[PDB]
């Protein structure tokens, strides 16, 4: 319900006429809540069995 | 009862002699009630279904 839903659209509901849009932006969230560098950490030498 | 009907006819009548003149004043006033100007307004899309 990201747009073009509120103000009309019950809590229980979705529109299927503006589906695409909603997953667009849906999808486009996702993406900048990962835009993120990979640190390197510390490491420890494994004496585990295999 | 625009004309010729004020002090000669009752109040549940019609005068039949003058009908052609009653009906010209009425359609006067039918026209100059209708002088405007068709203004646009807020046009808007519906997400509904329909």
């Amino acid at each position: 319900k990201t747009v073009l839903s509120r103000g009309y659209i019950d809590n229980a509901q979705f529109n299927p006429l503006a589906l695409r849009s909603n997953v667009l932006l849906m999808l486009l969230q996702f993406t900048l809540s990962n835009l993120k560098i990979n640190k390197s950490s510390t490491f420890t030498s494994d004496v585990t069995t295999i």
